[PDB]
């Protein structure tokens, strides 16, 4: 409250972390159905089905231009990425499991840089 803080947590490094982060997330061989953009004009139904699109060239160009106010922020576009390929791909499919393995990879990654 009002001149009453817990300490403060060093978040210096985060914005570089972050990115290391997305670096061995872009490299992933599972990484291809989510480097680029779903193009709108190509693939129906996913411009009315998909609210929020995200992709990892968009948090990365994000990322680089200061557009996260924190390491929260990040991990919650990097999350829509997954919950988006959820929403629209089958489970048993290349596309779908790519998803599953991907979040896998992100969320101990994010375990054991931050928690």
């Amino acid at each position: 409250s009002m001149s009453v803080k817990k300490p403060k947590r060093d978040d210096s490094k985060d914005l570089a972390l972050c990115s290391m982060i997305l670096t061995e997330m872009e490299t992933h061989e599972d990484a291809w159905p989510f480097l680029l953009p779903v193009n709108l004009k190509l693939v129906p139904g996913y411009k009315k089905v998909i609210k929020k699109p995200m992709d990892f060239s968009t948090i990365r160009e994000k990322l680089s231009s200061g557009q996260y106010p924190n390491l929260e922020t990040f991990a919650l576009d990097v999350r829509l990425v997954f919950d988006n390929c959820e929403t629209f791909n089958e489970d048993d499919s290349d596309i779908g499991r790519a998803g599953h393995n991907m979040r896998k990879y992100f969320e101990k990654k994010w375990t054991d840089t931050f928690k």
